[PDB]
């Protein structure tokens, strides 16, 4: 079963770290390595939060903020937000790719709010 499962709204207060639990699954048939990568506002901005294939893809706006909490290998794709910011707000989106088409992305989505 191919899916990201994710907490769709999030309570954040300005300055301090937040955690995202993330568990996304796929069909054990699906031969193997594992790509992460988180947006903001996919539909709009979109900006890459988090990759693990290049740190260098990373919007400035999170490098050296936004960290993957992950075990790739048990499916496990935690975000964790190092201070937060009003702006920060917004919805964030997962995307895991392992084979051209067997790449994923989650429709669903987790809202962060940011406040003081």
């Amino acid at each position: 079963t191919w899916g990201v499962s994710s907490p769709k709204n999030v309570q954040g207060l300005s300055g301090s770290c937040l955690l995202i639990p993330c568990i996304f699954s796929y069909p054990a048939d699906v031969p193997v390595g594992i790509t992460a990568i988180w947006y903001y506002d996919y539909s709009g901005k979109r900006q890459v939060v988090i990759h693990s294939g290049d740190p260098k893809l990373v919007d400035k706006r999170f490098r050296g903020r936004a960290e993957l909490m992950g075990n790739m290998d048990h499916k496990v794709c935690n975000l964790l937000l190092k201070d937060l910011k009003p702006e920060d707000s917004g919805t964030y989106n997962f995307r895991f790719e392992i084979s051209d088409s067997n790449r994923w992305l989650d429709v669903k989505g987790t809202t962060v709010t940011v406040t003081t």
